[PDB]
């Protein structure tokens, strides 16, 4: 099935910058969430999980249809906690009812990365809501207790290569694991609502110990109070991933550029953009606008 991007009728860059801005202003205002981490990280994760159900083999799932709004997908155990991002976006959608669900979930992620001082992420509009029966089944998002071979094979289904995977995983600088949500507990670093390459630095430089958490799952822990999932740790066990981790630990701009590309790509898998579609938008941050 082909999903052709269809611009919300009559809308242009300024309309979507207004949505961006409303997201960004609420991100600033609603700062208490998650022990003052704020909603940035969970909005990034929402964008990823709504996009990461995609299957390149048959174009099922993906960001286009905004299917997270249906109960099968919002109740996926893999999505536990993302309801907080959805609830955040609800008043945004009420103010701007013309935006599609897929466009809003993906734009939330872009807006969060940028407002957290991450790279600019070009973003294209035109996702169109699809019906409840187009919601992908549970089980397409990745397990965390696995090794590098798992990770590499997993991401082939999203058409991501080693560099794209390692770049995307850098988003694990953000937020934290929550025991009741995933069976893992703890942040990955200190700067968890500012977008930086800290994930890579911590992987290489902390002294990690393989421990069991209070849900009886193994995770890697440091004396600084940070953690890594087994799938995170796999990025330094595998020599191909390790090289790339070292690259990003040593070049913040390179990480930014590669993350931006990979994240846009993730958010756009499955969508066909007509030849005469608008160019991707690059939204100004609130800071850049003086707001
Ligand atoms: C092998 C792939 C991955 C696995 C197994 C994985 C697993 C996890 C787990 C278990 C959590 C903790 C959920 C919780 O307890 O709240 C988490 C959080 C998160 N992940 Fe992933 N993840 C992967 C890839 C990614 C990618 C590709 C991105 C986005 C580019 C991403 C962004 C996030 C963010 C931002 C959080 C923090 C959420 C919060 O603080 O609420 N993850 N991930």
């Amino acid at each position: 099935l082909v999903h052709v991007a269809s611009v919300e009728k009559g809308r242009s860059y300024e309309d979507f910058q207004k949505v961006y801005n409303a997201i960004a202003l609420k991100l600033r205002e609603d700062d208490e969430y998650d022990n003052y981490i704020g909603y940035g990280p969970v909005l990034v994760r929402l964008a990823w999980h709504t996009s990461g159900t995609w299957d390149k083999h048959d174009n099922t799932g993906g960001s286009y249809g905004g299917t997270y709004r249906f109960k099968k997908e919002f109740n996926d155990p893999s999505n536990a906690g993302l309801q907080n991002g959805f609830k955040f976006l609800e008043p945004i959608h009420k103010e701007f009812p013309w935006i599609s669900s897929g466009d809003l979930f993906s734009l939330g992620g872009v807006t969060a990365v940028q407002e957290m001082q991450g790279p600019k992420i070009p973003w294209r509009c035109g996702r169109v809501d699809t019906p409840e029966d187009t919601t992908p089944d549970n089980g397409r998002l990745p397990d965390a207790d696995k090794d590098a071979d798992y990770v590499r094979t997993f991401f082939q289904r999203l058409n991501m290569n080693d560099r794209e995977v390692v770049a995307l995983m850098g988003a694990h600088a953000l937020g934290k694991t929550h025991l009741k949500r995933s069976g893992y507990e703890g942040p990955w670093g200190a700067a968890n609502n500012v977008f930086t390459n800290e994930f890579y630095l911590n992987l290489l430089n902390e002294d990690w110990k393989l421990e069991k958490n209070d849900a009886n799952n193994e995770q890697w822990d440091s004396k600084s109070g940070y953690m890594m999932l087994p799938t995170d740790y796999s990025l330094i066990q595998d020599p191909k991933y390790l090289s790339i981790v070292k690259e990003y630990a040593n070049d913040q701009d390179k990480f930014f550029k590669d993350f931006s590309k990979a994240f846009e790509k993730l958010l756009e898998n499955g969508i066909t953009f007509p030849k005469d579609a608008p160019s991707p938008f690059i939204f100004k941050t609130l800071e850049e606008q003086g707001l």
